[PDB]
């Protein structure tokens, strides 16, 4: 009971991925209101996500769970929050 929290903790620099733009559009398809997106381009901000158990960019939160899946952002799970988050 906090709305669907997404966070985007990375500054991808080789592949200019849509990053938070995909993750927001994808979950806003599901929940066009119960959505929170921290797009935190990794620069000038604390490692508060880059701590955790993952300690490996691209550091991504979907619903509230902290993870990283691929060279791009959480696309493997984005294929499933689209399905039944």
């Amino acid at each position: 009971m906090s709305k669907v929290k997404i966070e985007l903790f990375t500054s991808p620099m080789c592949p200019h991925c849509p990053a938070a733009k995909r993750v927001v559009e994808e979950v806003a398809n599901e929940m066009p209101d119960a959505v929170e997106v921290e797009y935190i381009n990794v620069m000038e901000n604390p490692q508060k996500a880059m701590e955790y158990g993952i300690m490996a960019v691209p550091t991504i939160v979907i619903n509230g769970d902290v993870e990283f899946i691929g060279a791009p952002t959480k696309e493997a799970l984005v294929e499933a929050i689209k399905k039944r988050l």
